[PDB]
């Protein structure tokens, strides 16, 4: 029972906001998807389960160590 396939290489392709927006609506609320979220998106976008989950990775990457304007809200 293996899930994490072998060969995780960031890709690049043209997408239609129409679908993009949907995906986001899931992230903004929940950091990372689980089982239900995906099942839904996969239908809201049609993209393969792998494609749907993959995206999430992108958004995160794009927004990494992007601090400066704020002071730094620690976890406490």
């Amino acid at each position: 029972g293996s899930s994490g396939s072998s060969g995780a290489s960031i890709y690049k392709n043209k997408k239609s906001h129409e679908q993009l927006s949907a995906l986001k609506g899931s992230f903004c609320r929940n950091q990372f998807p689980g089982q239900s979220e995906v099942e839904h998106l996969t239908k809201v976008t049609g993209l393969s389960t792998r494609e749907v989950r993959k995206w999430f990775s992108d958004r995160r990457y794009h927004c990494r160590n992007l601090k400066g304007s704020r002071s730094g809200p620690s976890s406490g």
